[PDB]
C-alpha cells in the first residue's frame, strides 16, 4: 500500500520516520521521492542514513540559506533542484563509486550531472535511514533548524542506476514505474513518531 504521503508539518526535533530495513553496501543506487514544501530559505533535510562511524554516510538536506546538496560519506555535491515552491515534486540522485558519477533529475528530467563525489567508497551497510531529520548520532542527535518541513511520498531506494526512461515513468506515474528494490514505499516498511502524520496521496493527480 503505497497510496500515501508523510507531512512534517513545523520545524522540530522530535518529528521523523525511521525505514524499518537498513540498506546493504552498495556500489551505485538511486534515490527518489515526491515532495513538496514551502519552507523557505531550505526545505531541511528529507532524509537521512548514518552508520557507525559516519552520521552523515547518505543525506539530502537544504540547510538554511545554503544551496541543496547530497552528502556521501560527509563529501558534498551542490545539486539544480529548486523544488520549494508549495508544489509536488520528483527528485531522484542516481550515483556510482565508479569516479564518484551522479545524475540529478527534477520532475522526470535530468538537470545537473557531476562526478568526484565520494568516488571509491560504497554506501556503508546496516545503518539507520531517517526521513525528515539529519543525524549526528546513529538514529538521533537531530536538529530542528535542518528537520524537513513538507509532504514527502514514494521514497523509494534501487542499488543500481536507473535510466531515464525510468525516471520518467515514476516521475508521471505510469503503469510501468518501478518500486525501489532495496527500499519502497509501504506503510508497513516505515514507522513514524513525534507528530508526523500519514494521508492518503494520489500520485500525478
Ligand atoms: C554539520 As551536520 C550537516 O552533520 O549537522
Ligand atoms: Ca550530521
Ligand atoms: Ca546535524
Amino acid at each position: 500500500g503505497d497510496k500515501f504521503q508523510l507531512t512534517f508539518p513545523l520545524r522540530t526535533n522530535y518529528m521523523y520516520a525511521k525505514v524499518k530495513k537498513s540498506l546493504p553496501e552498495m556500489y551505485a543506487f538511486t534515490v527518489c521521492m515526491w515532495l513538496k514544501s514551502s519552507a523557505t530559505p531550505g526545505v531541511g533535510t528529507p532524509f537521512s542514513y548514518a552508520v557507525p562511524g559516519q552520521a552523515n554516510e547518505l543525506v539530502l538536506i537544504e540547510w538554511g540559506n545554503n544551496p541543496m546538496e547530497i552528502l556521501i560519506n560527509d563529501k558534498v555535491a551542490k545539486l539544480p533542484f529548486v523544488i520549494n515552491d508549495g508544489k509536488w515534486h520528483h527528485i531522484c540522485v542516481t550515483w556510482t563509486t565508479r569516479d564518484g558519477v551522479w545524475e540529478a533529475y527534477q520532475d522526470g528530467t535530468q538537470g545537473g550531472s557531476g562526478e568526484n563525489l565520494a568516488p571509491y567508497h560504497p554506501i556503508k551497510p546496516q545503518g539507520v535511514l531517517v526521513l525528515g531529520q539529519e543525524q549526528d548520532t546513529l538514529g538521533g542527535g537531530f536538529d530542528a533548524t535542518q528537520a524537513f518541513v513538507g509532504e514527502l511520498a514514494h521514497f523509494n531506494i534501487w542499488d543500481r542506476k536507473l535510466t531515464p526512461g525510468e525516471v520518467y515513468n515514476l516521475a508521471t506515474c505510469s503503469t510501468k514505474a518501478l518500486s525501489g528494490n532495496v527500499i519502497a514505499w509501504a506503510e508497513s516498511h516505515i514507522e513514524i513518531y513525534g507528530g508526523a502524520t500519514k494521508w492518503t496521496f494520489e500520485a500525478c493527480r
